[PDB]
């Protein structure tokens, strides 16, 4: 038993609620919160600037002094960093960015990451402004992820529209 509430069950191991994952965070304090991140950590906009700027900014300074030491992550990849306030750690995943060209097969790379922790809460990857197509990101993690996901869908409509639609 865990403490996410009022999710709808998919499969064995996939949930998912129409969410502010941001709000979701602060109250769950999940082990893990996922990150829709890019390969420079550079968190502005979606997902990534909503989740740092409820960290006051910490996510970002702590996100450049990360590359600074290593360097960008490859699209697919990932890493854990601090979950600050919203989390004990953040998982930094990236998915391909439609909207760069990036090849849509990285989309279960990426997803292959998750396994790597028992349960997450985490967004659609490349759903958003990265430009994937959120059914089809639903349908690769629910066919890729094997560990406990608790899926935060921000907007209503397409919440819905993902739930009335999954096979
Ligand atoms: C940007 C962005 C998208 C989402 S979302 O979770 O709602 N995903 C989503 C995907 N595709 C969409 N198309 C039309 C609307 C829409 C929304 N957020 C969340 C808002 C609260 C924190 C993150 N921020």
């Amino acid at each position: 038993v865990n403490s996410f509430s009022g999710y709808l069950k998919l499969t064995d191991n996939v949930y998912i609620k129409n969410a502010d994952i941001v709000e979701e965070a602060k109250k769950v304090k999940p082990t893990v919160v996922v990150n829709a991140a890019n390969v420079y950590l550079k968190h502005g906009g979606g997902v990534a600037g909503a989740l740092n700027k409820a960290t006051n900014n910490a996510m970002q300074v702590e996100s450049d002094d990360y590359i600074a030491t290593n360097g960008p992550l490859k699209v697919g990849g990932s890493c854990v960093l601090s979950g600050h306030n919203l989390a004990k750690h953040c998982l930094h995943v990236v998915g391909p960015n439609v909207n760069k060209g990036e090849d849509i097969q990285l989309l279960k790379s990426a997803y292959e990451n998750f396994n790597q922790h028992e349960v997450l809460l985490a967004p659609l990857l490349s759903a958003g402004i990265f430009g994937a197509d959120p059914i089809h990101s639903l349908r690769v993690c629910v066919d890729t992820v094997r560990t406990n996901v608790y899926l935060a869908v921000f907007d209503k409509n397409l919440y819905d529209k993902l739930v009335s639609s999954f096979l």
